[PDB]
């Protein structure tokens, strides 16, 4: 029969020389790691710290020779999360962790299982705040590129090597989504191997490429700086010649832009270059400037003879007959190229 | 007599062999424990995050036949919460954490008890911020079901099985009660067993329907948003014909409607559709915005003969006896097919 | 002489059969545990959370014959808080806690004596964070009743009894004082004694009454809306007949009391009823927005004969000076019937 | 010789009996406990919570004859950090922490050495968040004094007695600066014993004079509250009879005031009382309310014969020419007596 | 053969009496300590708080003769990260940590190794939060000077000395960038040796001359500035005597000035002196309050003979046309000195 409580003990303790200080194969080849991670939850894609949040389950296998068995009859072993203190387990960190945790609610929240061979499966739940350096230049319409790299700390590349399992390497949850980007599919498997003055250790790191679901800026963003831009339009066809309310038009449009402006920034790193959504919050600043100094002009030219009294006054509503169609041809030349720029990344 | 310190040691310790690494049952079939939640705190149910803290008792119930006992006389043994480091203990996490953390303060809020036959009764007190993704179409008058699924980490289907029990799964405190939601009665009660690359897993989960107290939004979107679209009609009985105070009142108008659109999303997640509370916004947006370019096509139509001087003003006067009626059974169109589309969830 | 070190541990360890994990009086009656709160910090009363945190001194005291010694020849042993981990001690819990933790700085913040005739006095220090379900209707003026209930997890009414000691079982540092509130002197002391489906527990909680600093308010939200009340009259001693002035100052004041009402909430929970300073800032919205409607009359009448047209602006100004009257009195006459219904509670 | 390995364990272990639950000096006097505070960091005094984070070195010496040694030759034994955990320690609390912890950052922070004759050196470095009410009657001249009390919470005053040490009981780093305050050089060292209905403890405190520069507040609150005290003058000059202008100009320096006075208290606690700061932002209120009610009644008196119709404007201007000028004079006979109220403290 | 699992104890255990408590060459001469630094992550420098996290390797260089081998064949032993607990190690600190922590995901994150003379390398992840006192005179253009300086606790400078080593004291990670600032490449290398009534401590620091990206605020506060600076000179040219809309253009302008002069410090501590950005916000505020002040010169002149009337307005025309261009020379006169002054440091 041969139960399974000395069954266990016959594996781990003092019998048998197994020493979780020293790695398999020892004094021999390097400790082959596969790895793949399964992902709970990926979100809270932060930009004021430039980091995110993901909830995986990272699987990790490699062989151990000296957890081989035979005396029992079945093909594997899932043991109790407790025997884990016990085995050999690769030291892999989160080379941009920022952040990271395991998680022990109702229990340890970790697997093991130990096949006839020798194999290990090691899954653990692990919560990371991952730090991924955002590209902000076109800004609603980007593709970030955030990167979770799995070095070793402690052991050197001839001595502990990891590498991607062939059979699906980055599994997702079934339903997962996100609230302003989406996870694309193609997930980059390339290696990351780092050289320090101590030597050179394994890495090996997983792309993914985000997205911007551009929905939520063309709602707040771009329609209700697209009314304003409107607005400044406004200020042409009322008394054709002056008035106090065109100035007041003009004035109210321009605090606006201003204020929406600042507010299009609000949630966003002081990033040191021009992002996307700035030309758009300047360009809309233009022809809503131009329209209070457009009224500067022909307010000036009107208060400025015989016969020249009544081509005068042409020499004003001349203009506003050209500026009242003159912006929305330049507003639509533009407005189509800036699009064709950003969609064409 | 049998006192109750030598009786702990005979049941736990090394005499009768009992291994907490060893579920009950070995090489049989699976461990059926059935749960049960009783619900102390509710709430905290953020968008930002799309999250919900809740404070539970989670109960659970197995049958381990090595803690059979007859030695003793009476039908149960609520035990030392110290006990529970030596016992067997199902894995059960929760599926969505998100974090999670038991209570401690004065002792470690747990309970056990034991009864003759073997059964075991495990309640601990947990906090869980637990995740369900809002889906926010018809926001102020959404029904959110935020779910909690209490899955199995290590141990696979074969080997441990969850249930709700029959009497009563899901408790709630006697006088429970939300800052913003409403907890629907009936409670849902459905498997979600899993299937990874490692093998299947338990899984049972239970929904809450949530419901928002829409009072509050009544109060701040609704009604000051109905207030701006009258001041709005403000702009019609004033001169019958022009005056600065119509574009006057015209642009402050459409300035708050900018500004109380923005604050009205001002805690919510940068989500990718629209809205309920947005075509509202959006809607108000143009009345607004209609009147102040309703004047503008007056005070261009009145500045443009011997007997068709006056009927010259009637071309205009006739708009604003049309407007000053047809904007306010306009509105209550709209406003009757809105309410009519959101109550019919 | 029998020095300490010898009577210490002669009556915690082997010796004795002392065993922590076996409450007093074992198969016999309850433990009677009397219990007192000293109170140092009190606040930071949040609402936008619903809790607020409060720093004690839990004292508690039981009977364990157990520890009961004549050996030793004065009539107390304030003992080492590190004994603490070896006597029995009840599992009192905080059953609204929302977080909760001890202090350990420079030691553990814990006292223990016992004496002769086997008394127990066990005072920890504590910090929690407690969930008081705020009733916020009469807001500024209202008079909060937040609570504290200590309950017991593990052990039912027939083996663990709460009390609270009849010699002031809430006492209250010399001078604590709260930033926003007032702690009225009688703290309630009632009875929550608790039904599960595991059994009964006790429970025994203390109703701490506070009650609004009105003066906060009197400053922020009254005054600075009574001055804007008075702007809204400013509009009528002007030009006597009508001006841009007149719509001017009414579109403002209107602005500031549509943003300043916002303000108001601003740092409130999103409750689903009017609370006492709503009506309030809606009163006031309503006498801003009927001066800015009460014009809409006058400058509509008076653009509407040989005789009648001095008559004629005479049912305009016949406005004027009832307006300029008609409201003072009536503000004035909603403003006593206010205060005589929330200063009578 | 007696190398370092064997004295150690012969100081502390079974060997002569030190007994580290225990007091010294047992059944005698008290144990003198001298302490003093080197402050590294001091900071980040917040006033939304009323408390401040400090950073020190908490030193503390007692005599423990126990200690004694005479087998080596040296005058002082600095030891391994790690020894701490085997010796009598006071058991201090900071009885207004609000949240203390440790630094344990590549070794725990702390010293230990023992003179010959049994003198101990205790130091250890805390991080405090300490409690001070913050009384802000006259705010932006204020001088806080926040305190740091070093209680007993388990011995008696019969058992445990503290004290400062008489050369330089606060020692402060060498540059240590604040961004708001200046600590004063005196720092007061009084007593503040302890009496609860468990005994007497022993508490000695050390009140910190801090005091506000006052320059930030005058470039935000003062200066840009002082210019619209003079557009609010600008009203004046203008076309000396009237105009909507005035009106205007006058409404919208009403405007900023009422922003500027709110977000002036926006980072402040609720307190229930007039600060300082309050009726500055109150009298610039007035001035600038007094501007707006100025016009009113000037444009009403003019808006009221054969030879007195040059003279009812003369009614009129007799007060512009009074108020362009009784104005500033008023503004400057209060702006004195103000700054002599709060520079005299 | 002498496999490693009796080495590593014959190394540490109770044989060769290996003694982590005593430092190295005990009575002797101090323990020289190397020291170097790895930087993965740099950023989070905030102002608010005057600190920034960090995340570096610290590599560490001493001597332990104790930890000499010669029965082992190769010239180094990367050892198990478990094996840190059981060696002597120095107590670095780092002296202005405020807030420090380990990481400890998937295992310790930390490094050993032991020469066969006895040198060890002890390279170990941390993340910190460091505390520099930033000067915000040169606001915009400033360079910061962030130091990290590591102090020994508890070995005085005859025990235990640091040093930093010559060949590259502190790297850097291979693309590191920040937000805001730029890590200039010389990092200074200098003593901070300390004293204390303890003693005196070893102490080396580290300077890092940041640097800010100036391009950020050449977008949100300098040219948001420079375009209302433009429109206070809009108020020129229109209708060259007077109107209602030169003091309503004027208005405005001061008005976004005083908001936006406010969100220019939204963001930074509350200094107690100028800094370089306000002066900049106090021009261009002067700028504004002179146009608008510049009008009521005119106004007032223009409403003040038989051949005088026409030379009268020229009095207030030659004025409109030395303000229509005696300011654009004075912003650029200023403009010019300004920016010689701040790009000259
Ligand atoms: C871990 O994985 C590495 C790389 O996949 C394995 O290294 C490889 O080991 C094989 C033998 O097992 C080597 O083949 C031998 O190479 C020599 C040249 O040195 C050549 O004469 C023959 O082809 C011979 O078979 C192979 O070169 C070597 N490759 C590398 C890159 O190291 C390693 O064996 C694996 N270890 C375990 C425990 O699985
Ligand atoms: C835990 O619960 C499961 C499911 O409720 C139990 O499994 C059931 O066990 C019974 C016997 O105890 C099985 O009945 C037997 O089924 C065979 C077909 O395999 C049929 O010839 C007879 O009806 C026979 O009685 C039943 O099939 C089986 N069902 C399932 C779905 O597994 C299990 O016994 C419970 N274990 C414990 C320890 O309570
Ligand atoms: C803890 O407190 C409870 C309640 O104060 C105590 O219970 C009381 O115990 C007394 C005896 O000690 C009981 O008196 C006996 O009651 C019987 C009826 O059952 C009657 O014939 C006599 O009056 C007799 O003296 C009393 O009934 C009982 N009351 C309750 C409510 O339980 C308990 O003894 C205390 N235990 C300790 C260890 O202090
Ligand atoms: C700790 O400090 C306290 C106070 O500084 C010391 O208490 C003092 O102890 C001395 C003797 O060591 C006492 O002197 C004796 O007083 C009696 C009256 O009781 C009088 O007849 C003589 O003057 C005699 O010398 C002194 O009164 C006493 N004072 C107080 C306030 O307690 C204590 O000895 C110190 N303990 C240690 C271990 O240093
Ligand atoms: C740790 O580093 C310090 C400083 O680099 C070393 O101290 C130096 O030790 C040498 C001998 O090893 C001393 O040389 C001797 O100095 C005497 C004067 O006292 C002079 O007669 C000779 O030049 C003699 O060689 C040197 O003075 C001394 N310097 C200092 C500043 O202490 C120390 O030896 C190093 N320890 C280890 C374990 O590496």
């Amino acid at each position: 029969p041969m139960p399974p409580s000395e069954f266990l003990d016959k594996l781990m303790g003092k019998v048998s020389g197994y020493d979780a200080r020293i790695r398999p194969n020892f004094k021999g080849p390097p400790v082959n790691v596969t790895c793949n991670i399964f992902i709970n939850s990926f979100g809270s894609i932060a930009e004021t710290t430039m980091d995110y949040r993901v909830n995986i389950f990272l699987r990790q296998q490699w062989n151990d020779p000296r957890l081989a068995y035979s005396e029992y009859p079945d093909d594997s072993l899932d043991l109790d999360p407790s025997m884990l203190d016990s085995i050999w387990k690769p030291d892999l960190f989160f080379a941009n962790e920022k952040g990271a945790n395991f998680h022990e609610v109702t229990t340890d929240n970790k697997l093991l299982r130990i096949s006839k061979n020798g194999n290990v499966l090691y899954s653990i739940r692990i919560t990371l705040v991952l730090a991924c350096p955002m590209d902000l230049k076109n800004f609603p319409m980007d593709v970030q590129t955030c990167i979770m790299q799995l070095e070793s700390f402690g052991y050197t590349m001839n001595d502990l090597i990891f590498e991607w399992d062939e059979k699906g390497a980055v599994q997702v949850a079934d339903g997962l989504t996100l609230p302003q980007f989406i996870l694309k599919e193609e997930k980059d498997l390339r290696y990351c191997t780092k050289h320090y003055n101590t030597g050179k250790f394994t890495c090996i790191e997983a792309r993914f490429h985000l997205e911007r679901q551009m929905g939520y800026y063309l709602i707040q963003m771009y329609i209700p700086s697209l009314l304003i831009v409107i607005l400044s339009w406004v200020s042409f066809w009322i008394n054709m010649d002056a008035a106090p309310a065109r100035v007041g038009l003009g004035i109210t449009t321009v605090l606006t832009m201003t204020t929406q402006s600042s507010g299009s920034r609000a949630s966003l790193p002081k990033v040191s270059y021009v992002k996307a959504i700035d030309i758009w919050m300047a360009v809309c600043l233009l022809f809503v400037f131009s329209a209070l100094l457009e009224y500067a002009a022909v307010n000036f030219i009107a208060r400025q003879v015989e016969e020249m009294r009544k081509l005068f006054i042409s020499r004003a509503k001349r203009i506003d007959t050209v500026s009242r169609v003159a912006f929305p041809l330049v507003f639509l030349i533009f407005n189509i190229f800036y699009w064709i720029t950003y969609k064409i990344i």
